[PDB]
């Protein structure tokens, strides 16, 4: 019971930046994590419900991931983009329920191209 809306990306010149963003509605309350994947599906960055953040190496003091509460919208803040960042950008939600139920959603993907 989570939806998942993403926007955001596009493309932008080498050493520039884009913010993601990925809209969660419904069930907000059993989402332990939120997260940016990107394609092996790799970890970018990640945000849990208590706010803990987790950065891979490879875009860690470049990227910030937050989120707005108040929209239970998490966004992705890309900067000093270079061109290896090309990428599907996917966000993900993973609920977990008092129950051991689990599940996970997925957005459709948003596409960064760093280029020229």
């Amino acid at each position: 019971q989570v939806q998942l809306q993403e926007s955001g990306g596009g493309l932008v010149q080498p050493g520039g930046s884009l913010r993601l963003s990925c809209a969660a509605s419904g069930s907000i309350s059993s989402i332990t994590t939120m997260g940016w994947y990107r394609q092996g599906r790799e970890l970018v960055a990640l945000i849990n419900s208590v706010g803990d953040t987790t950065y891979a190496g490879s875009v860690k003091g470049r990227f910030t991931i937050s989120r707005d509460n108040a929209k239970n919208t998490v966004y992705l803040e890309m900067s000093s983009l270079k061109p290896e960042d090309t990428a599907v950008y996917y966000c993900n939600a993973f609920m977990s329920t008092n129950s051991g139920r689990t599940g996970s959603f997925w957005g459709q993907g948003t596409q960064v191209t760093v280029s020229s």
